[PDB]
């Protein structure tokens, strides 16, 4: 089997992107946040406090025909960010972009933290990190990707997103027509959980590549490109009036700029980021200091290739028995 489906970003800044879910017989549609990141399947819900619903998509299992309690299992999540939801879990059927799994764990919001609730376009999330990382108590569930891979073609997915634009998520092929030239393979570790891997190192600009190993994970789920204080320092030292602040909570640049490139490595391979793709807009309606798209991982513990890396590339996320990751230009 395979399934596709569009992704579409939630704003002009591409902060987010959301891939509509059916749940449940008959279909309940709900728009989710594909998150590589992270490996639980958490949805708005009938349940979720009704003081922390703004406009979302509930999903209400007592109107699914194959909904069932999973008796006794809860989840508890909180993200890089310091947002958090937190509930109860059911099993139903779900299908994304014509590929149907019975069986997967929703897990139900009880309770969601202010930053989802003031996100009215996303009415949950899809986790698509490896399953150990899934936060349902006693008993650990599995990820809609892991659910599906047996049955798929091959056991894979690709995210192709989009740069203010829609992409695609592909579940079990490798659409040789959304790339150009070659993908380029690297190594995976699970160690963690994450779709972790090591950069071969990074360019500014038109500047000269710097060969130096980067660890960090391929996240869908984080909108912005973190990386070591000094390569992030030798990136914005190349836009003038660029600086760190600490009052806004990261570098900022004139609005009036012309950004450089970021290029990073695959192996021998490169991709570019073309210098649009890092800029995130005023910091403030009708403000002339804008945020900027490449911050430092410093005090995060880890270095992430969130959005603003990955749309520049077609990613192939290999789910082999040794996984592995793929890079291609598009
Ligand atoms: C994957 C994920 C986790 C938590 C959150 C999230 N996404 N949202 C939608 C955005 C992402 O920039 C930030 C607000 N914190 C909640």
């Amino acid at each position: 089997s395979t399934g596709s489906a569009t992704t579409t970003p939630i704003d002009s800044l591409d902060d987010a992107y959301i891939t509509p879910v059916q749940i449940g017989t008959p279909a309940q549609t709900l728009n989710l946040d594909f998150d590589t990141g992270s490996s639980d399947l958490w949805v708005f819900s009938s349940e979720t406090t009704a003081s922390e619903v703004d406009g979302q998509t509930i999903y209400t299992p007592s109107k699914s025909t194959t909904a069932k309690l999973l008796s006794g299992a809860t989840w508890s999540i909180s993200y890089g960010d310091g947002s958090s939801s937190s509930g109860d879990v059911y099993t139903d059927t779900v299908s994304v972009g014509g590929l149907t799994v019975t069986g997967q764990a929703v897990e139900s919001a009880k309770k969601v933290s202010s930053s989802f609730t003031e996100d009215s376009t996303i009415d949950g999330l899809l986790g698509l990190a490896f399953s150990t990382l899934n936060t349902v108590s006693p008993t650990q569930q599995k990820t809609f990707f892991d659910n599906a891979k047996a049955s798929l073609d091959s056991p894979v997915f690709t995210a192709d997103l989009g740069y203010h634009a829609p992409g695609t998520y592909n579940f079990g092929f490798i659409d040789t027509t959304a790339y150009t030239g070659s993908i380029t393979y690297t190594a995976v570790s699970t160690k963690q959980g994450f779709w972790e891997w090591t950069s071969t190192g990074y360019a500014v600009g038109s500047g000269t590549f710097k060969s130096t190993s980067i660890d960090g994970i391929a996240d869908t789920g984080t909108t912005l490109l973190y990386l070591p204080a000094t390569v992030v320092s030798a990136y914005w030292a190349q836009v003038s009036g660029a600086k760190s602040s600490s009052s806004v909570g990261g570098y900022v640049f004139p609005c009036s700029a012309t950004l450089p490139s970021f290029t990073f490595g695959v192996g021998s391979a490169r991709i570019v980021i073309p210098g649009d793709y890092i800029d995130f807009g005023p910091i403030s309606t009708g403000s002339s200091s804008c945020f900027g798209g490449i911050q430092s991982s410093a005090g995060i513990g880890i270095n992430i290739f969130g959005d603003v890396a990955l749309k520049a590339a077609f990613v192939v996320f290999n789910g082999a028995t040794t996984p592995t990751l793929g890079f291609a230009s598009k």
